[PDB]
C-alpha cells in the first residue's frame, strides 16, 4: 500500500511538486517562490531548519506521471518558556486519488512518535477556523482550540517593515 | 543605560527567573515546569532549540536583589513552505521598573536584525485578542493580523493524546 519514512535529499523535488499541488489546493492562493535548492538548503544542510516525513508507494503503484512519494508532511521543534520543546506541525497534505487510504492517519501516528521520542509535551498547529471538518478530525483526537480557549491571534511583520525596524533610530 | 545581547550559558539563572516574574506577570495563571538545566540543555546543548537576547544593566544599576539582566526576548525559527525561513518571536519581557525606557524597542530592533541576517521573510509572533494596547503597537509596525485575515486558529494535541495515537491501531 505505502510507507511513512523520514525524507532524504533525494526526495526534495517530491516535496515542492507536492507543496505546489498543496498551494493550488488552498483557497488562500499564494505564489510557492521555495525552490529545490532552498529545500535542500534549508532542510539538509548544516542545520535543518524544518523535517518532513514522506508517503511512498510501491514501484508498481507509482504515480501517473511517474512519482513514488504520494504525501508528506513538514514539520519542527519549537519553545515554550513554561514548558520546554514541543513537537509543530507546519502543514500536511496527501495527493486526491490518494486519500482515504489511511495515509493521514499513519503520518499523524508518525509525527505522535517523534514527539514521543523528542520529548515534546505537545503537538501544536494551525487550523483555519472555516475548516469545520479538520477542526472535528482534530477534536476527535484530544485536541484544544488556544485561540478560542486563550485568545491567541497570529500576526505577522514582513520583511519590509523588518528592515526599517532593523535601521531606525 | 543598558545593552541588548546574545545570552550566553551563565545567563539562564536569570532567564528563568524573569520567565518565572513573566508567568507571574500573565493572567492566564500556568505553573513553570522548566528547570535552569533544561533551558541549559535546550539552548546550549548540541542543538539550540531556542535562542534569548537580554538586556543587561550596568553593574551600578542592577536589580534590587542583585541582578545585571532586567529583560529577554526568547524566539526560533521557523518554515513556511511558501517562503521559507522566518523568524518567530515567542516572548518578550522587561522588568516593572525597567520600562519606559526603550529597552523593549531595542530588542524589537536586534530581533529585526536577526531577521534580516538570517534571510527571514518574515516575523511571527502571538497577541492575545483582548490586549488592544499590544495589537496596535505591532500594527503601527506594519503587522498584519493573520487570524483575522485568514481565520486560523492555535489548535494543541497534549501528550497524553499524542502518546495515545503513537501507539494506536
Amino acid at each position: 500500500k505505502f510507507v511513512i519514512r523520514p525524507a532524504t535529499a533525494a526526495d526534495c523535488s517530491d516535496i515542492l511538486r507536492l507543496i505546489k499541488e498543496l498551494a493550488k489546493y488552498e483557497y488562500m492562493e499564494e505564489q510557492v517562490i521555495l525552490t529545490e535548492k532552498d529545500l535542500l538548503e534549508d532542510g539538509f544542510g548544516e542545520h535543518p531548519f524544518y523535517h518532513c516525513l514522506v508517503a511512498e508507494v510501491p514501484k508498481e503503484h507509482w504515480t501517473p506521471e511517474g512519482h513514488s512519494i504520494v504525501g508528506f508532511a513538514m514539520y519542527y521543534f519549537t519553545y515554550d518558556p513554561w514548558i520546554g520543546k514541543l513537537l509543530y506541525l507546519e502543514d500536511f497534505f496527501v495527493m486526491s486519488d490518494y486519500r482515504g487510504f489511511g495515509i493521514g492517519s499513519e503520518i499523524l501516528k508518525n509525527l505522535s512518535q517523534v514527539a514521543m521520542r523528542c520529548r515534546c509535551s505537545s503537538m501544536h498547529f494551525l487550523v483555519a477556523e472555516w475548516n469545520e471538518p479538520s477542526i472535528n478530525f482534530y477534536k476527535r483526537r484530544g485536541a484544544s482550540d488556544l485561540s478560542s480557549e486563550e485568545g491567541w491571534r497570529l500576526f505577522k511583520i514582513d520583511k519590509e517593515y523588518l528592515l526599517k525596524m532593523a535601521t531606525e533610530e
